[PDB]
C-alpha cells in the first residue's frame, strides 16, 4: 500500500517556539519548568509548569484568533511552521479535497468552559458570556479552528485520547494515506495551561510537589525520588505525506513513519497495565526489521507510571536493549500535545544525529539497571526511532519513524 | 478490502432508552422535549430540552460509575445494548486485541469542568475536587471510562468533531475493519445535557427561543417560522464488524456500511459552507451502485443551516431526490451523541420498513421546493438509506448503509 512521510513540522512548547530553538535546548539538556503563581495562587500543591515562553497576542488574524483557545492558538502557530517548513503554497494544499486535518487536544478548554459557567452566573448572564465560548471550549476546538482559516478541504476531525491524542492523530493520518484517501494530513495537536484542569491532576496526586523551590528539578523521570508529572502547554504539527507525492515536489522528507500502534489496557482507569504497552510496540514494530536506534519513552515522571514502561520495554526488546531518553524531565507533560511534540523531539534527533539527555537522574531507578539510558547528549548516526505515548484511559499509542536513502 | 456490517446496537435517547421504546416514538412521531427548570433558572432564553427520560440511579457499578459523567453513562449503557443485541459475550470480546472502541462526545463534560473550578475555589480546594474529575472531565472520557470496564484490548480513543463526532467514530471503525486491523469495534458517543454547556450555544443564538410555552413545538426543522435547534442529551453505539467474522459466529446483519463520507468546508467557523456537504455525500455514495430510498439529514432547525443542507442535496440528488426526515424535529441535538443516534433510528426504519416522519412542519420552506420531504411515518421497504452530519468547524460526516444480500 502507500507509504507515508513527514515532510514538515511545527512546534511551540516549553523548551523553544520553533524547531531551531528546540533543537538548541534538546542539546543542551535545558529545562523549560519554571515556577507558577498562578498554580500557587489556585490553591494547589504543584507550583511549576512547562509553559510556553511567547505572547501571542496579535499573532493570529483577529476575526480568526476570536474563535480560539489557547489548544487551537498554539496547534495554529505551529501549522504555519509546519507549512513553511514543508515548503507548502497556498495553492498547493488550500481548497484541495485531498489535504486534510486531524488534530486535537486532551481536555478542550476547561478555562473558556468555567468563564462560560462563571459568567453565566454573573449580573450579566449571557451577555457577558458571548458568542466565541463555543468554538473555545469544544473537544474538537483544535481541528475546527485550523481547518477552516486555512482552507482544509479533506477529512477534518478531532481525535482525543489523553496522553497519547496527538500520536493517535498522526497515526490516524497514516491510516488516510494508506487507504489512499488522502495525499497530505496535518496532525497534531495543542493543549492550554490553566490551573482549571492542572487541579484536576494534582486533585488525584499525578503532579509533582515537592520541588517547588527548584522547579528545573522536578521532572525527574527514572529518578529514585520522582513524585509526579509537571503540567506543561503547547503545540506541534507535523506534515504526513503520501510518498510518491512528496518525491514528485521535491519534498523534504524528515522519514518515513514505518509503524503506527495503538492499543487499549482494557484494565485500570488511571494506571498503565504495562502489558497494552508491550502490545503496542510490538504492533508498531511489526515489519520493521531495522533495530530501534533511540526510544523517545512516554516517560512521564511517576512513581508506577515510570516502572511499567520500564518493565514494557524489557519485554519488547530484551537484549535488544536501544538507547533510551524521556524528554519530559526537559519539557514537562503536555498531554494533548505530547505526542506530536515528542514525535518532533525525535525526529530532530534523527535528523541531526543525536539523542537528547534524560536528565535530573541523581539516582536510577533499581528497576531501570541493565537499560540503556542516556543522561547526557550524544551524537550518534541514528536510522530508526520510536516514541511512546501511554495516557489516562488504558489507550497506547507507538510511533517507528525511520529515515530514507 | 474487507466489508464491514453493524450487528447490534444500542441507545439512549429523548424518545426511548432502548431501541424498542425508540422505535415506538418514531412511528408515531412523539417528541422528547421537554421544559426545563434548570435552563431557566441559569437564565437561558431556551427553556426547552431532548432530556433523558431515565433513572440510571445502580444501572452501573460504583467502582465504575465514580469515573464517568453522563455522556459516559449514557454511552456505557447503550454499549450494554449493543453487546447483548449483538449475541456477543465476554468470551468473544474482552482481553481481544481484535476489537476496539472508537467513541466520544461533543464537549466531554462542562459540567465536571465547572465542577472542579466551582470546588477547587472553595475552602477546601484540592479535596473538595477529588480524584475523579480528570476521567469525566476529559474529551476522552467516553471511550476511556467504557474501554476499562468492557476490557477491551484493540484500538481504544474518541473522534471528536461537534455534530459529526459519532458519525466520524463509526467511519473511522469501519476503515479499521477495511485495514483488516480489528474484527469488531465498537462505535458510538454520549453527551451530557446542562446549562453549563447549553449556555454556551444560547449565547450564541443558536437555541429556540421562541416556543418555550410549546416544548414540543421548540424544534421544528424545515419549518418557515425556525429559530434555533434544541439541544439535546443522551448516547448511543454500534457494533462495527468484519463481514466474514459476523456470517462465521451467525450474528444479525443489521445493514453493511458501503459508504463513508469525511470532508471539510474550509470556509465558516458556525455555518455550513455547503460545497462540503456535497461533496462528502458523493464521497459516501461512490461505488454505492444502488440508489438511496431515505435519507434522514442532518435538520439542524435554524434558519441558514437547514437551507444549506437542502441545497446541498438539491445539488446532489436534484430530480431524483430520496425520502427526506429529520428527525432532530422531534428529538432534538444531542451533539456528540447526534450522529450514532441518527444512525441507528436510520437503521430501525431500514429495519422495520418504515420512514420516521418530520413534524413540526407547518410551512415547508420554499428552500425544499423539489424535494420529497416526508412529514408523516409511511411504509416502505427501504434497502439503502444515508444520514448526513455536519458540524461546526465545517466538519462533515456521511454514512451510507445498505442491506446484505
Ligand atoms: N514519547
Ligand atoms: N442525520
Amino acid at each position: 500500500m502507500k507509504r507515508a512521510v513527514i515532510t514538515g513540522l511545527g512546534i511551540v512548547s516549553s523548551i523553544g517556539n520553533n524547531q531551531q530553538e528546540v533543537l538548541a535546548s534538546l542539546r543542551e539538556g535545558r529545562s523549560g519548568i519554571t515556577f507558577s503563581q498562578e498554580l500557587k495562587d489556585s490553591g494547589m500543591r504543584s507550583h511549576v509548569w512547562g509553559n510556553v515562553k511567547l505572547d501571542t497576542t496579535g499573532l493570529i488574524d483577529r476575526k480568526v484568533v476570536r474563535f480560539m483557545s489557547d489548544a487551537s492558538i498554539y496547534a495554529f502557530l505551529s501549522m504555519e511552521q509546519a507549512i513553511a517548513d514543508a515548503g507548502l503554497s497556498p495553492e498547493a494544499y488550500q481548497n484541495n479535497p485531498r489535504v486534510g486535518l486531524i488534530a486535537g487536544s486532551g481536555g478542550g478548554s476547561p478555562r473558556f468552559q468555567v468563564f462560560g459557567a462563571d459568567a453565566m452566573r454573573g449580573p450579566r448572564g449571557l451577555k457577558a458570556v458571548g458568542p466565541y465560548v463555543v468554538t473555545k471550549a469544544m473537544a474538537s476546538g483544535v481541528s475546527a479552528c485550523l481547518a477552516t482559516p486555512f482552507k482544509i478541504h479533506g477529512v477534518n476531525y478531532s481525535i482525543s485520547s489523553a496522553c497519547a491524542t496527538s500520536a493517535h492523530c498522526i497515526g490516524n493520518a497514516v491510516e488516510q494515506i494508506q487507504l489512499g484517501k488522502q495525499d497530505i494530513v496535518f496532525a497534531g495537536g495543542g493543549e492550554e495551561l490553566c490551573w482549571e484542569m492542572a487541579c484536576e491532576f494534582d486533585a488525584m496526586g499525578a503532579l509533582s510537589t515537592k520541588y517547588n523551590d527548584t522547579p528545573e528539578k522536578a521532572s525527574r523521570t527514572y529518578d529514585a525520588h520522582r513524585d509526579g508529572f509537571v503540567i506543561a502547554g503547547g503545540g506541534g504539527m507535523v506534515v504526513v505525506e503520501e510518498l510518491e507525492h512528496a518525491l514528485a515536489r521535491g519534498a523534504h522528507i524528515y522519514a518515513e513513519i514505518v509503524g503506527y500502534g495503538a492499543t487499549s489496557d482494557g484494565a485500570d482507569m488511571v494506571a498503565p497495565s504495562g502489558e497494552g504497552a508491550v502490545r503496542c510496540m510490538k504492533m508498531a514494530m511489526h515489519g520493521v526489521d531495522t533495530p530501534i536506534d533511540y526510544l523517545n519513552s512516554q516517560g512521564t515522571s511517576t512513581p508506577v507510571g515510570d516502572v511499567k514502561e520500564l518493565a514494557a520495554i524489557r519485554e519488547v526488546f530484551g537484549d535488544k536493549s536501544p538507547a533510551i531518553s524521556a524528554t519530559k524531565a526537559m519539557t514537562g507533560h503536555s498531554l494533548g500535545a505530547a505526542g506530536v511534540q515528542e514525535a518532533i523531539y525525535s525526529l530532530l534527533m534523527l535528523e541531526h544525529g543525536f539523542i537528547a539527555p534524560s536528565i535530573n537522574i541523581e539516582e536510577l531507578d533499581e528497576q531501570a539497571a541493565g537499560l540503556n539510558i542516556v543522561t547526557e547528549t550524544t551524537d550518534r548516526e541514528l536510522t530508526t526511532v520510536m516514541s511512546n505515548s501511554f495516557g489516562f484511559g488504558g489507550t497506547n499509542a507507538t510511533l517507528v519513524m525511520r529515515k530514507l536513502k
